[PDB]
């Protein structure tokens, strides 16, 4: 179950209404920004050189959120 | 006289007014937000293992802003 992640990373889901207010919970998250052109897409940014960890995975922010659709997508980059 | 930093920073002045814009058009900047602290001060973020280079130093950046009074601080982090 275990989420780990030392890049930004989109948070998509099909009800997003708290995904702003649950993410700033967590001290590794520099800033979360929501796209204008699809409410199901959120960028969530994290401090230089931190790592985002879910030790209940992705579900302990599906709980936390209340969306049991919520994914999340790393940007992903070297370096 | 040259201005590097791998570490977002914050910019400080006395005219912001076009400091949102300018920052916009370099390609290591991930994002700027306006500081709700103080309206004198911009944070800019860097794109995760981008380096900021302004070949002029901060003068550079003051021309390229209007403004002769732009400060920068670079923020902290250990990798």
């Amino acid at each position: 179950a275990t989420f780990q992640t030392d890049a930004d990373f989109l948070l998509v889901g099909d009800d997003t209404s708290r995904y702003e207010e649950v993410m700033k919970t967590f001290d590794t998250v520099e800033a979360v920004r929501k796209s204008d052109l699809d409410d199901r897409v959120y960028m969530v940014c994290l401090k230089q050189g931190s790592t985002f960890v879910l030790n209940g995975g992705i579900e302990e922010l599906r709980l936390l959120t209340g969306d049991s659709t919520l994914e999340i997508q790393p940007m992903i980059v070297p370096t």
